[PDB]
């Protein structure tokens, strides 16, 4: 039992009364379902997870304690100490600096989170969908100033082109169909003018700005 | 008490136990508060107009077994039954008929329940905002077959006027500013050219059909 099956109970407590007071002890297939879902505390409800970490911890943490407990090597230099003779006294931090890496385990687990992974190779077959690539894929690279920046160029210039194509439009509609026929026109074309028709000018064919 | 009262409880229990057990004796204003409107028995709940009506019920009812129990008109015509000589025989039916008729008492109150009020007078004042009108105000009105039949001629003619006038916008359009300044005109104006200007022929300036 703990605090997370206890709160289940308080909302769970009608269902109970349902299913236990109601359903478990009636007969037939109505019965065989309540016994079946029937509410209360669990059978083999143990986690092992939970269960395989304590484990874990305990056997590690007195792998800690003989690790870090060491004489030290610096009381050993004087031969003052319980030490005359240590010839491998520059062994006794090496066991305890190996625990403490030990804390950056998980931190540092795998290449991305050694370092910054968008600048190597992996990180690419990734974002293909991992899909194999080339190694030399981190150079054919096209600038990336070039696209944001021409995105940008792009777009502010439409907005110049936008009011400049109303001005060309509205000069073109005081134009006679002979200058609108003749001006931009092949040297060997003879004019000859068409029936005059109905075509009205509509800039935005949707009501649009 | 009754039902309804019954029904406001289940519905007011959770209510009334935070006012009666909670307020109505913490301490001080909570205290006065919770005890003046505490939840019970009404006191002087009783309610008069269900009274009123028991009462009037049974005395009117004592009225009706009276005038109806009366001897027969037709059984004294014999001479033969109980009634030899009773002058006032034709008065016997007199009074049941008096009674049978109250039951049409409130069905039919007021002027508005005994004809077709909208045509009386009363009727037009009540839709004129309870409002004095002339007693000859019926007599002048206007054919409601004009209103609501020009009110769908209108509109059967408007589609038509839609479709002329698009036509005419249409042959006006394809018209040079010579004709559509002088055809309509009067005749002593003299056509004199304007200046040619950029003026859109736009049907509807809303983007509407
Ligand atoms: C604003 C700030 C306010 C400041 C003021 C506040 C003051 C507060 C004071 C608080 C107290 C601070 C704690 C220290 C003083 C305590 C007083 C005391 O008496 O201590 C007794 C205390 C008592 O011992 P203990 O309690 O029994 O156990 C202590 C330890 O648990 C275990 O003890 P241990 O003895 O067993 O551990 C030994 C270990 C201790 O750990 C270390 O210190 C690491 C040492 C690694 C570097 C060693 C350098 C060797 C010589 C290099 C010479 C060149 C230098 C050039 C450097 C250039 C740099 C680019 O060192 C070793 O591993 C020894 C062997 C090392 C290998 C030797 C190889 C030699 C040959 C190499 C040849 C290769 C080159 C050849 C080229 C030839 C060309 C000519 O012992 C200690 O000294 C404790 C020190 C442990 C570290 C504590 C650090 C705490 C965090 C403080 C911040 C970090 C500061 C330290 C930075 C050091 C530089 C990186
Ligand atoms: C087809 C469908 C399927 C049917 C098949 C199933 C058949 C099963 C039937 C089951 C039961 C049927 C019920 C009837 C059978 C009863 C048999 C029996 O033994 O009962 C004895 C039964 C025993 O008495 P009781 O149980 O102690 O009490 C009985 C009553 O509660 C109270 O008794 P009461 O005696 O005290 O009531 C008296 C009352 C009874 O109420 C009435 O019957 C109304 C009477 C109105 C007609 C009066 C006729 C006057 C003579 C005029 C002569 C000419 C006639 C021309 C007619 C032309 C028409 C355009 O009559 C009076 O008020 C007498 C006073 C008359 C007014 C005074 C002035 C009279 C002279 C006025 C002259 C004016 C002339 C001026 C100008 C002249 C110029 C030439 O007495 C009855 O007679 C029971 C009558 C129950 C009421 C029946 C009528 C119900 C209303 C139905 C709606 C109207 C439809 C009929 C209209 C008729 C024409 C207006
Ligand atoms: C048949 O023989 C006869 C009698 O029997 C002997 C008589 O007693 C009598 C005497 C008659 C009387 C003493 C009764 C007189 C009554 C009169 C004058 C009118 C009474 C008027 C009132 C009591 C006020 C009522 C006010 C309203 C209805 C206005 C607000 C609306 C209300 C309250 C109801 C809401 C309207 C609805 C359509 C919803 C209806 C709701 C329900 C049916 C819910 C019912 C709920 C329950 C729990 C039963 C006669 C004349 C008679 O002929």
């Amino acid at each position: 039992m703990n605090p997370i099956q206890k709160a289940w109970l308080k909302i769970l407590e009608p269902v109970s009364y349902v299913i236990n007071e109601k359903m478990a002890k009636r007969t037939g297939i109505i019965g065989k379902l309540g016994r079946f879902f029937a509410i209360g505390p669990r059978e083999y409800g143990v986690h092992p997870i939970n269960r395989m970490f304590i484990f874990m911890n305990r056997k590690y943490m007195a792998f800690q304690a003989v690790a870090l407990h060491r004489y030290s090597f610096v009381k050993s230099l004087t031969h003052n100490g319980f030490h005359m003779l240590r010839v491998f006294r520059h062994f006794a931090f090496v066991l305890p600096a190996t625990v403490l890496a030990g804390l950056g385990l998980f931190v540092y687990w795998g290449d991305d989170n050694k370092c910054y992974s968008p600048d190597r190779f992996p990180y690419l077959k990734k974002r293909a969908g991992d899909m194999a690539l080339p190694l030399n894929s981190l150079n054919q690279r096209t600038s990336a100033h070039y696209i944001e920046i021409n995105a940008i160029y792009g777009a502010e210039m439409m907005k110049r082109y936008h009011k400049v194509w109303e001005n060309i439009i509205e000069e073109r509609s005081k134009a006679t169909d002979q200058e609108k026929k003749t001006r931009y026109a092949h040297p060997s074309y003879q004019y000859s003018p068409l029936p005059v028709v109905s075509i009205p000018n509509v800039l935005n064919p949707l009501n649009l700005q």
